[PDB]
């Protein structure tokens, strides 16, 4: 599947790979690199809770390869600026990281994570990580030119921005590419409609187009706390369509072909409020798990693990209980207890992480959708051993 970045999952994976584990805990960045030895590395003493007074509250902690070589690396939008510790190539990164950027920052130009949204993307085929800020006049990005040097931010596009009505309490944000052009496209669940502003490669975004009249807080009732929303590709062109988790259960819209966007069809009458699903007691996604290389359904319900395999076309088959774990009943808690859907193998078919109360575990697909084992990964990254989600991040990612 597609590179598609969300607030949810502000750092992508890749489709296939085999993604490594990090963690912004209290006392810095730790790696745990996918390989034949699994262990944690210590790689920053910053970035933590502990080690430079990193808050969820205030600041922002992602992975992108701001050089175009490939690796990722360490970038925090911090108290006073944009930070970056670059990927060494090695299983370490530069400590201390270094400013490229006095903005996209609580107290510089105002930013907030109650009222902003700040995600790193190639958004000009550079092959090098830009800053993306959706803030309050507009979409504000500051140029990756390279050596990192970052340009001074400009306006986007005057749209998608707090001063347009955005919030966090009642819309979405996303970027995706709708047109099939490999260039991410805004898309941008508001008021009454869903709207898509077309990347034109260079800094700039088209003006806004309004192209679905539901799932939406004003069209349909769609609400943040009881109906996620996600994009993805769900046909095999690489062009994103829209899937919702609604009352009755799973709704779409597939993308015409050219980013603009057909009927809203109740496609599976599962996974939604009137089969029990809650944001705050489950874990819904979209990922590919089978060789078609389109959404599938996963759902961390109260039993374990829910699956609905897409039959290609957007249409989906039987709805089955893959894993006996990782669900509400067996403790585990969206508060506590991040979960996560991404290839580990590097097969291009999606296995499951979670870092549960005491250890870290997985989850293989077997290839088509269905699930070995449950595996020990390690006994670190998790609530016993010191990581909260109101003091530390945690993500799948691949660093290389
Ligand atoms: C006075 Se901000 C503080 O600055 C030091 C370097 O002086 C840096 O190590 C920290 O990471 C940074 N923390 C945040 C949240 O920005
Ligand atoms: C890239 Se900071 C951005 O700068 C413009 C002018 O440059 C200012 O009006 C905005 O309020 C400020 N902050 C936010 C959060 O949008
Ligand atoms: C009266 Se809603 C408002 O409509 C205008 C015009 O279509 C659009 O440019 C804004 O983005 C939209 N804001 C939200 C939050 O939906
Ligand atoms: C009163 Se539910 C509402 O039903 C209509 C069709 O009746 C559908 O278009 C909406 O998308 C759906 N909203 C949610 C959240 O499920
Ligand atoms: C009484 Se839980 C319930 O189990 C059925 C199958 O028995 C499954 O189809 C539902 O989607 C699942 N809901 C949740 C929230 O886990
Ligand atoms: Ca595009
Ligand atoms: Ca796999």
């Amino acid at each position: 599947s597609v590179v598609v970045i969300s607030q949810a999952l502000p750092v992508p994976t890749r489709i296939p790979g085999v993604a490594d584990l990090v963690g912004f805990g209290n006392g810095g960045v730790y790696i745990i690199r996918n390989s034949l030895l699994i262990q944690v590395v210590k790689v920053i003493n910053n970035f933590g809770y502990d080690a430079g007074g990193w808050r969820v509250e205030k600041h922002v902690r992602l992975l992108a390869d701001t050089t175009g070589d490939n690796q990722s690396d360490v970038v925090g939008f911090g108290e006073n600026g944009v930070w970056i510790s670059t990927n060494n190539g090695n299983n370490t990164f530069v400590d201390p990281p270094k400013m490229v950027l006095a903005n996209f920052a609580y107290a510089a130009g105002g930013w907030r994570v109650e009222k902003h949204i700040r995600f790193m993307a190639d958004l000009r085929k550079t092959g090098r990580a830009d800053i993306v800020g959706f803030g309050d006049g507009g979409i504000y990005i500051s140029r990756n030119n390279g050596g990192g040097q970052f340009a001074p931010a400009q306006l986007a596009l005057n749209n998608f921005g707090y001063a347009q009505g955005w919030r966090l309490d009642r819309h979405l944000r996303f970027l995706a590419d709708v047109t099939g052009d490999g260039l991410l496209d805004v898309v941008g669940f508001g008021e009454n409609q869903v709207y898509i502003a077309r990347n034109s490669g260079n800094g700039t975004f088209q003006p806004a187009q309004a192209v679905v009249n539901n799932f939406c807080i004003g069209a349909g009732g769609w609400t943040i706390s009881a109906h996620p929303r996600v994009v993805a590709d769900l046909t095999g062109d690489r062009k994103a369509d829209i899937l919702g988790f609604g009352v009755a259960g799973v709704y779409t819209s597939l993308n015409n072909g050219n980013g603009t966007f057909g009927a809203v069809n109740l496609v599976l009458k599962d996974f939604g409020v009137n089969s029990g699903w809650r944001v705050e007691k489950h874990v819904r996604c979209v990922s590919s798990l089978t060789n078609k290389k389109v959404g599938d359904i996963i759902g961390f319900g109260d039993a374990g693990v829910y699956v609905a395999l897409n039959n290609g076309n957007g249409t989906f088959g039987p709805v089955k209980r893959v894993i006996d774990n990782f669900g509400y009943n067996q403790g585990w808690r969206v508060d506590k207890h991040p979960r996560f859907v991404v290839d580990l193998t590097g097969d291009g078919c999606a296995d499951i992480v979670g870092f549960g109360e005491n250890s870290v575990w997985a989850c293989m697909n077997k290839g088509d959708g269905t699930f070995g084992p449950i595996m020990k990964l390690i006994d670190d990254m998790t609530v016993s051993k010191g990581w909260t989600l109101q003091k530390t991040v945690r993500y799948a990612a691949n660093l290389y």
